[PDB]
């Protein structure tokens, strides 16, 4: 059968019910027998009683967050009879205190964003079986919230507990009587002025240990915050870390802190990773007794450091710098220097796992680039947001550190990565990228870069095979433009526009023939309109084709035709994107002579308001054709007589009111969601979107439910959002049922 | 006595963007000019004005047909506008009345005697963008001795046109001649000797400057410049305007001059002068020059360590204005400047667009009246289309003149000034309008950071990331007037932002306030907003709807307590309802209240009756659905209600015949399909874009229109009928009411 109103799938052994965001004011009573995990987020349940879970005793994990989307009602012992639930998420709930009667059974518990103030021993002591308990945001920056009453004990029981989230929470003091057992204990924005000696005496298995934002540097912080009394840093004891021998994370981001006691890290010979960001640690960077301490340390953290009102001319690196040995990444972002010396990165060149240098948000005038060519192996130089110039929400999140990749996978992936982006390089230098080492992935993105380029600018590194140039200013009319790029790969120019031409702007793309490996272009958002002496581009090589946001409207419409076969030089391009052209309609002929080797097709939000389904033939190999967001109204009856190939069928967002009778072996996904659908009249079919229409559920949708029944394999998505439009008896309702 | 279709009746009569398909036969007698523009006219004939001094026809067809002689008729006629109408050749037997006609946009590659010749009484004749960077045309024939006839013309455009060759035979008469982007790659002795009455010459964009031109562009053969003959400007004695961009000059032959000394203006941009302006000969040959242009003038590649400026710069004693953007340098000195700070006269430097790292700011002290500096798109850090337009020059005021009205105005915005250094205001004149913007400045303000300048009235903090949660933010200006801001947000919280608005109340004479799109929704200590002398609040862009729907209701008298406002903006605020009790506590001194572009469901309308001097409520783009009965009721000053884009279906019973203050109501763009007898010193009254039901119910209306002429509605031709369907597609005006 067609489960609803959840979407049943098959999940590594298990079956799992995807019931979120479905507007539910209760429990589904129509969930199968066999589903062990069940996501109820994002609904309006307001009550959970006994009776909520009956028929489902076979369930190991449910998902309550955010429900209702004033506060959930849970009864006592409401869970009890789910002797196999081990997960159980009960985030943003507005939940007043923990649920009593909870099942022992429970491994995993989540009470994070509620209103929950008083942590006991009747609601959480009973749990032996805990291994990860969060009770994160409960008590911060809000009203009513005083403190958190941590009942002496709770945790001493729980004593298979290997993670412990207490965050955002006023706690004033780390609770007494913690479980040995404990790998990660988090304690950021907890209000914690000092750490004694007793603290964490027990806890000789933690592995990670967050105590950022407990006496938070107040003008950075991302949250709103008061500080320490006389601004004061985060009071660690000599030996708080004493008998922490295990640990491999130390969060101390946003603590204020002005002195690094060396002794903290005499007996953690394994600490991996180090988050010391938003401090006043400037005189520490510059002579570190700490430095000495960390020889396993792979991440260092020391960004936005800066002290207010200061911009000085070098940054002052400690020669102890060199100590850190298995060194991986180094983030040293608002740090705010002038300049970048060869010899201030001196202790840095030694390092021989060193990939990763993040100086981003700097605000550097000058860098002696041949520094880079002394290091080891250099992967990451990342660069953005500095002043270089032409050379003649989630509560599971890290608040402090930048997680995301610097630079895209996609260009790291092809060797050593230069981000430049954002300095300001307003035009390239005769010796822009003098001493540089062999750069493979090159950012020069948003630099106001208005460069006429001529096949001269980039010689110095030659084997850039991935260019990112966008938001800029370019001029790359010259037919010699990056011709000096040999092996470039991936060129990327969205958001380009010639930085004096107003009356006129005319494109020449011939530079794009010389290349023998370029295999992705996107020029989105160039403005396109017209085209010099090569009125059609041309490419052997040319893979993917991005040239969306341009102006095909005005080309295809031009009286001598010249853009009639614009694209039809790139014999070998399988990707095309031609959105947002205000495409009216695409000339037959102009469409003919799109490349036949296309295999994906995008005419995606435009305002076609026809399309010659037989032109279909010519392209035995598209697979994927989009034409969402258009305005489109008829629907071939001989799809099968024009394709073979065809698999997905996206026609989302257009004025389509009649299916033909006919509705093709190689259609996998039809995509007929939010048209204008009123009613529907052996297929290898697995996919159909339909939400959106204005169906008309008298007896006429009776012949279109039993299609539904017989064809079980044809999955139909969110069931809840294909809704009745007329009667006003059935409007509302799923035409299910 | 009668109301003026399609036409609206000034005697003007504005008749543009009618969709019109042909020339009105109801236009008034009287009606001395007419503008028909941007229509669908396709033919004029002898019997299309038969029953004038001026008639505009620009932009028809949105080619137009004209019969020979058409015109002939208009014995008054002397200004005929046909721009842009694809005209294939100057329309023939035209009055000889006309003294002004302009023939731009057109494919007019033929200027004939026998189109032109014959209307000797011509003064301004415009035939610009003819034959400009567009096919079928490859050279304009200028017809031998064609403009000689012409003794009275004055003004002469033959810019954007193919020429190759200055027109020979020109009038004496002559006081402009336009020829910019004309091909004219050579100027002789012989092309302007006659025109002794010459005041403005125009030959920018002849060898233009390619990388930096405004139009697609082939430059001379060789990279060369226009080739102007040592004599060519030798008896143009009457000079004041001679522009020269694009004309990708290399040298400036100082004879040009000799016979000039009353220029005025002279455009130099966009040329090849970095070497001119360093030792500049023509520089002593200009002692009445007031606007001097040498921007864009920067060498491809290079980015020198100053600006090297001749000393014979000293010798422009009349100058007023220096514009010096895009030569592109690293540092100002104090001495490189030296030669222009004994100009008497000089109060415009603008050296915007030139990436100067450093600037020593004390030179600004040692210039005599200074009162733009302009250094917007510089590189300072923190010290610890319209053819009738000008392409080559920025017209705009560098400085909003609101700013620059206080005094000496320094504009440092988009520059890399990303904190208020301890000492970046040092050594700078008495500035009183300060513009900031767009320098990512995260600065936390605390009252300190602008006490070298604090006198300052005007300050632009816009485009910024600043923080002002300290209530002592800025109050070291204590004779700040207007502070702008806009677009502001805290460069680190992204949870929660908190503002702290105390600041405001330290000020004695703070008259406008811009808060706009600061995203507010929570105030610290300080719940309400107090000022006795603060007159405009801008407020859009902001959370009022989570204020003023706090469960505490702490924010109920969030702006009650600023004494003197007259102005407040609560558009963008995403407002579905005013409380009745906060909108009871807005400033009773308010005379313009706007809450537009909201989502406003309902109004109480009774509470009008707190603001008594009220004159402007705007309501537009909101969602109501109804109207008090009882206006007059409420108020005694309202003079303008904008109620467009609503969800308004019915007007009630005595809404107009009530308020004798109301003059203009908005009621355009509603539901609205009639207006009843029932609800029958108004002066405007906008109601285009409702679903009009045209049956007998709408002759009432129509009866109303008619006795009362003066009530002026907007747009008749988009006041159409959407029901019946016979009637649909039609204006409500253009109904046959015989029938009811
Ligand atoms: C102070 O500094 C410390 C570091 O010293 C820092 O600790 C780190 O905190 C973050 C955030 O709380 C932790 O990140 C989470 O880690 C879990 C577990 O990761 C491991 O296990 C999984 C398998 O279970 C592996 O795949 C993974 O590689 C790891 O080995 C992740 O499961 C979390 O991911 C979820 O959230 C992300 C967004 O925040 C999503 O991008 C992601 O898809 C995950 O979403 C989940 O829910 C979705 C439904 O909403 C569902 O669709 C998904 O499929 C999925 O189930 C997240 O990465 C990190 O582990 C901590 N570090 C250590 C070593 O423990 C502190 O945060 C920092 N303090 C502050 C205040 O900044
Ligand atoms: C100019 O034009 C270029 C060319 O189009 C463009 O670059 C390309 O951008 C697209 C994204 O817009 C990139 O595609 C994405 O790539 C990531 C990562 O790449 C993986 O690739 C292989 C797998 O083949 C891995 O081995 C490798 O390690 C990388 O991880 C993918 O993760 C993305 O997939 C998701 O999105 C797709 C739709 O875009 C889905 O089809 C797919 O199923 C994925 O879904 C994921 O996200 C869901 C939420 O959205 C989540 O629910 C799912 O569970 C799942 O996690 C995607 O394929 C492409 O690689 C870029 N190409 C190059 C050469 O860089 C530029 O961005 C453009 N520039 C501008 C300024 O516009
Ligand atoms: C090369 O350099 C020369 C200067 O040496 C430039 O010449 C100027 O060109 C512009 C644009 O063609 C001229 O501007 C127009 O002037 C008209 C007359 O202005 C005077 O008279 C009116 C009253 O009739 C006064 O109000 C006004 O203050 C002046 O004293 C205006 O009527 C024009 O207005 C039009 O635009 C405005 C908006 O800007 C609209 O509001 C109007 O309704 C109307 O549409 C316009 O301002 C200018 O006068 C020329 N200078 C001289 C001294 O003649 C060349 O343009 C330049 N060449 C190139 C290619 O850049
Ligand atoms: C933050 O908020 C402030 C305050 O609202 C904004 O500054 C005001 O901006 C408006 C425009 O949005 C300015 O108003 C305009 O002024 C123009 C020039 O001022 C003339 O004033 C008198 C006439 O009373 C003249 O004697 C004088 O010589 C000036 O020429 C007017 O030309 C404008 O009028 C046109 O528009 C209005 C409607 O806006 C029509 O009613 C008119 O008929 C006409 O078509 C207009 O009045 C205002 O002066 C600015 N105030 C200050 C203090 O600068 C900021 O722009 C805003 N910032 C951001 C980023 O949004
Ligand atoms: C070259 O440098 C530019 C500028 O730094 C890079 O642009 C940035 O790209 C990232 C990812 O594409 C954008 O991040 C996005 O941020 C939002 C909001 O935080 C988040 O919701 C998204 O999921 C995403 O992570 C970022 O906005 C964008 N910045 C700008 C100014 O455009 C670009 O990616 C770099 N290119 C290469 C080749 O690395
Ligand atoms: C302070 O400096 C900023 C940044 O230069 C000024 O902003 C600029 O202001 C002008 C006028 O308000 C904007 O001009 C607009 O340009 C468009 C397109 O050319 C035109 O169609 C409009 O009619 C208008 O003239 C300009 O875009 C804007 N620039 C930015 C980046 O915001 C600001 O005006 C200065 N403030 C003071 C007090 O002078
Ligand atoms: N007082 C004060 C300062 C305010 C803001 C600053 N910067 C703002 C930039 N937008 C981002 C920069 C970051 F975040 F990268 F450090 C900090 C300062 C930098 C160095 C010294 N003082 C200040
Ligand atoms: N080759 C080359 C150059 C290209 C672009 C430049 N700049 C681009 C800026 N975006 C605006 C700057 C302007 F226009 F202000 F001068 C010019 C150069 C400036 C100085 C020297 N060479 C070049
Ligand atoms: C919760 O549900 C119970 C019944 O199960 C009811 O008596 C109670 O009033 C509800 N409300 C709250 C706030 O507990
Ligand atoms: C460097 O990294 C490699 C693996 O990436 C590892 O085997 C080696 O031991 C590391 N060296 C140091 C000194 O940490
Ligand atoms: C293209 O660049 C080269 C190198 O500067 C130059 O020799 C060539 O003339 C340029 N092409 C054009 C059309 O100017
Ligand atoms: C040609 O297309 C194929 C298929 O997308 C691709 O693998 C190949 O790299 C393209 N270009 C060349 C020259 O190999
Ligand atoms: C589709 O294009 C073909 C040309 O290949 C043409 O014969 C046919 O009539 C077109 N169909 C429509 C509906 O325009
Ligand atoms: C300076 O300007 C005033 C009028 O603004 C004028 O009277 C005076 O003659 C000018 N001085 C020079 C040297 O041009
Ligand atoms: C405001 O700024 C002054 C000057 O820096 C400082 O003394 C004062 O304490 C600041 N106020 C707050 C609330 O921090
Ligand atoms: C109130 O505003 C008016 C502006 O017209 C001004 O004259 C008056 O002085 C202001 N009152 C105070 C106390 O600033
Ligand atoms: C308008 O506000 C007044 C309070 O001053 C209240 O008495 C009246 O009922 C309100 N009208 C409506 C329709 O809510």
């Amino acid at each position: 059968s067609r489960s609803y109103p959840c979407d049943e799938k098959k999940q590594n052994d298990s079956v799992i019910a995807e019931c979120s965001n479905r507007r539910l004011q209760e429990v589904p009573q129509t969930v199968g027998k066999y589903v062990t995990e069940l996501d109820l987020s994002d609904n309006f349940i307001t009550h959970i009683t006994n009776e909520s879970f009956q028929g489902l005793q076979n369930l190991t994990k449910i998902n309550l967050n955010h429900n209702p989307n004033n506060g959930l009602n849970i009864t006592d012992g409401a869970f009890l009879n789910l002797k196999n639930l081990r997960e159980l998420l009960l985030e943003d709930n507005q939940l007043p205190q923990i649920p009593s009667g909870l099942p022992e059974s429970l491994t995993e518990l989540s009470l994070i964003q509620n209103n929950i103030y008083n942590i006991t021993k009747e609601g959480i002591s009973r749990l032996i079986n805990l291994k990860n308990l969060y009770l994160a945001w409960n008590c911060y920056f809000n009203k009513v919230c005083e403190k958190t009453n941590i009942e002496d004990g709770v945790f001493e029981t729980l004593t298979n507990l290997e993670l412990l989230s207490l965050s955002f929470n006023s706690l004033s003091h780390v609770p007494p009587k913690l479980p040995s057992s404990l790998r990660k204990l988090f304690l950021s924005n907890t209000q914690i002025k000092y750490i004694s000696e007793e603290d964490f005496k027990g806890l000789i298995n933690l592995t990670l240990l967050d105590l950022s934002g407990n006496c938070p540097r107040c003008f950075n912080a991302p949250f709103p915050c008061v500080p320490c009394d006389g601004g004061a840093s985060i009071n660690i004891d000599r030996f708080a870390f004493q008998n922490l021998t295990q640990l491999r994370y130390l969060n101390l981001s946003s603590t204020s802190l002005r002195k690094i006691n060396a002794a903290w890290f005499k007996n953690m010979p394994h600490l991996k990773v180090l988050d010391l960001e938003f401090n006043y640690l400037v005189g520490e960077i510059a002579s570190g007794a700490f430095l000495t301490m960390l020889p396993r340390l792979e991440i260092l953290d020391l960004s936005f450091n800066y002290i207010k009102g200061s911009y000085p001319q070098h940054i002052n690196i400690s020669r102890n710098f060199s100590k850190l040995l298995s060194l991986r990444a180094l983030h040293l972002r608002g740090y705010v220097f002038q300049e970048l010396r060869e010899d201030d990165f001196q202790p840095l060149m030694q390092l021989p796992n060193l990939s990763t240098i993040n100086l981003g948000i700097n605000f550097i005038k000058q860098i002696d680039f041949k520094l880079f060519q002394n290091f080891s192996n250099l992967e990451i130089i990342y660069l953005s947001e500095n002043r270089i110039s032409p050379l003649v929400f989630d509560p599971h999140s890290n608040f402090y550190h930048f997680t995301r990749p610097l630079i895209k996978p996609q260009c790291a992936a092809y060797g050593k990565a230069l981000d430049l982006s954002l300095n300001s390089i307003f035009f390239i230098g005769p010796n822009q990228f003098e001493n540089l080492p062999d750069i493979a992935c090159l950012n020069l993105s948003a630099n106001s870069n208005a460069q006429v380029l001529s096949g001269t600018e980039f010689s110095a590194i030659p084997h850039v095979k991935y260019l990112d140039l966008t938001n800029n200013r370019l001029d790359f009319d010259n037919a010699s433009a990056l011709t000096e790029l040999s092996d470039l790969e991936v060129l990327d120019l969205s958001y380009n526009s010639h930085y004096f031409r107003i009356a006129g702007v005319t494109h020449h793309l011939e530079f794009i023939q010389n290349f023998t490996n370029l295999k992705v272009l996107n020029l989105s958002h160039n403005n396109i309109y017209t085209l010099t002496d090569k009125y059609n581009l041309e490419s052997k090589s040319l893979v993917e084709l991005v040239f969306s946001g341009n102006r095909l409207d005005i080309l295809w419409n031009d009286d001598d035709n010249r853009y009639i076969s614009i694209f039809k030089g790139l014999k070998n391009l399988t990707r095309l994107d031609l959105s947002l052209n205000r495409l009216k309609h695409i000339p037959n002929e102009a469409f003919l002579n799109l490349p036949a080797s296309l295999t994906e097709l995008h005419i995606n939000d435009n305002m076609l308001k026809f399309f010659n389904w037989t032109l279909l033939q010519q392209f035995p190999r598209l697979e994927l054709l989009d034409l969402r967001g258009n305005k489109l109204l008829f629907l071939t009856d001989s799809l099968s007589d024009f394709t073979s190939s065809l698999r997905t069928l996206l026609l989302s967002h257009n004025r389509i009111s009649h299916l033909p009778s006919g509705f093709v072996s190689s259609l996998k996904h039809l995509d007929l969601s939010s048209n204008l659908l009123k009613t529907i009249n052996t297929t290898k079919l697995s996919m159909l979107e339909l939400h959106g229409n204005p169906f008309e559920c008298t007896c006429d949708i009776g012949d279109f439910r039993r299609w539904m029944d017989e064809h079980l394999n044809v999955k139909i998505p969110r069931l809840v959002d294909v809704i009745c439009a007329s009667p006003g008896d059935q409007r509302g309702k799923s035409i299910v049922s």
